[PDB]
């Protein structure tokens, strides 16, 4: 195992923009992949003007179409950004919903009903579990920690402008964007809350993460690493769900 200096590096996790499918409330996993509407395009692009000055250093979305969409949207708006290369990561997709893609929500929730279960527990043929969700949330996390990790160690700026936007000792490794999907996210911030103990800001609860994620609604985190080998990271939630770009 690798020994590491101590580093730091944010976190910046965007849901796509609306879909024909999000506004009619069908379901929307890993069925059509359907593009933005044009509502959708409209939140991507002004996700993209809000964060036009933030110099991220790295980019990854889901590789499924509304997640690259929104990515376009918004990397085409940034001043230092628009040449980023992206990386579509298929651990960022959306949750299965198997046999219920693209039927509407209530369906879903008769299923669970006539399986004396609940949502968003329940699983239909198909579909994932939230640990397997979470397990591609971690898989991810990991793969990005030991990814950062290893640049910083091959080689303000980055804090200040994310602190220009955003409520916020080694300065920033990096500031990765990562555009990806509300089941996911909400499994991916369970992990950290719930796993690593992230801090979360006092305006917060810890029911808004579990459930309840906007389109282009934007969370930070900071990730910290001490020095050493094979480190646990500890999380800072800087804020979750943010819409300043909508109103």
């Amino acid at each position: 195992n690798l020994y590491f200096q101590s580093a730091r590096f944010a976190l910046t996790v965007v849901r796509h923009g609306e879909t024909r499918f999000n506004k009619e409330k069908i379901i929307q996993g890993q069925g059509v992949d359907e593009p933005l509407s044009e509502t959708g395009f409209k939140q991507a692009a002004a996700a993209g003007i809000f964060l036009n000055n933030v110099k991220f250093t790295h980019a990854f979305s889901s590789d499924l179409m509304r997640t690259k969409q929104t990515m376009h949207g918004i990397l085409e708006r940034s001043k230092f950004c628009k040449d980023m290369t992206v990386k579509y990561d298929s651990r960022l997709r959306e949750r299965k919903y198997g046999v219920v893609e693209g039927k509407a929500l209530s369906e879903l929730r008769a299923m669970a009903k006539a399986a004396r279960e609940e949502c968003p527990v329940f699983t239909p043929p198909g579909g994932e579990t939230l640990d397997q969700v979470k397990m591609r949330g971690i898989d991810f996390f990991e793969f990005l920690c030991q990814l950062i990790l290893k640049e910083a160690d091959q080689k303000n700026c980055l804090e200040t402008s994310l602190a220009e936007i955003f409520p916020l000792i080694p300065g920033l490794a990096a500031s990765v964007l990562v555009v990806s999907h509300g089941a996911y996210m909400r499994s991916l911030f369970d992990y950290f809350l719930t796993d690593l103990k992230c801090s979360l800001p006092a305006t917060l609860s810890r029911s808004e993460l579990m459930s309840v994620t906007p389109n282009t609604g934007m969370s930070l985190f900071i990730i910290n690493f001490e020095e050493g080998r094979e480190v646990k990271p500890t999380v800072q939630c800087i804020c979750m769900n943010l819409q300043d770009h909508l109103n």
